[PDB]
């Protein structure tokens, strides 16, 4: 159906945001520091690594907040030619764990070069608290790469499944077809997909190329006060962004909840 969000999911929903926006500032990625506009609001979080790999340019982080129990995974949108051009390579490749799909490559190539370590940390810091949790988070392509990781984690069947991690992608781009986004659906994985007003990523790649979201929704309408729709089908739906379109914006894609999510400022 069509809901709306509470003012608890919205206020979870701007958390993720500002993890997600403080990750486009050079002194978190990589500075690694709680030095930025909104880095007050996370600074009880302890970083625990920083990446930035070379070809593609990956910025993501590990960080754990003990006060809340969980372990946060941070990747960032694009910043850089080696974002945009990965952005762009678009063809869809294998998905190689699951047989039968899809999804751009780019996206893939981005996540591959940054997996491993990172896999590694999360792993490492969750032998150590097995019962935190593990929300995951990304903006435009890094909710791209966002995805691919809660993906990965699911699946290196570690005692991570669907009542342990969590993610939160905010104007997210499509990531891979039909029969991934069906697979995303089946991990049940919880999956909170934020989108801003008339943000265009959140429709590009277009559908017709064979793209299609997984995600639950949250589509912000009104800025003040905030009011989100949440359209609870977990399958890509005609009724919550995709009923504006053609009128896209590209400037709604760089402001979620109020925060600049973008360029860091």
């Amino acid at each position: 159906g069509i809901r709306a969000a509470t003012s608890q999911e919205i206020n979870e929903l701007t958390y993720y945001t500002t993890l997600s926006a403080n990750s486009y500032c050079r002194t978190v990625i990589p500075g690694a520091t709680w030095d930025c506009i909104h880095c007050d609001a996370t600074e009880d979080l302890k970083i625990i690594k920083t990446w930035s790999t070379l070809i593609y340019d990956t910025n993501a982080m590990v960080a754990r907040g003990d006060s809340e129990k969980t372990i946060y995974i941070v990747f960032r949108g694009s910043s850089s030619i080696r974002n945009w051009i990965a952005d762009l390579t678009f063809v869809p490749v294998s998905y190689p764990p699951v047989s039968g799909t899809k999804v751009h490559k780019g996206f893939l190539d981005s996540y591959g070069e940054v997996q491993n370590e990172l896999v590694a940390t999360v792993l490492d810091q969750f032998k150590q608290y097995p019962s935190y949790k593990v929300a995951v988070t990304g903006h435009s392509l890094g909710g791209a790469t966002a995805l691919l990781c809660a993906l990965d984690l699911y699946q290196r069947e570690e005692g991570l499944s669907s009542s342990n991690l969590f993610l939160y992608t905010q104007g997210q781009p499509r990531v891979g077809n039909p029969a991934f986004a069906n697979y995303v659906v089946s991990t049940g994985i919880p999956y909170r997909r934020t989108v801003n007003e008339r943000d265009i990523v959140p429709h590009l790649p277009p559908a017709a190329f064979g793209f299609l979201h997984a995600g639950s929704e949250y589509w912000i309408t009104d800025n003040s006060p905030e009011t989100v729709q949440v359209c609870t089908s977990d399958l890509e739906t005609s009724d919550c962004s995709n009923s504006i379109v053609p009128f896209t914006s590209v400037l709604d894609h760089l402001s979620y909840f109020g925060i600049n999510t973008g360029l860091c400022t």
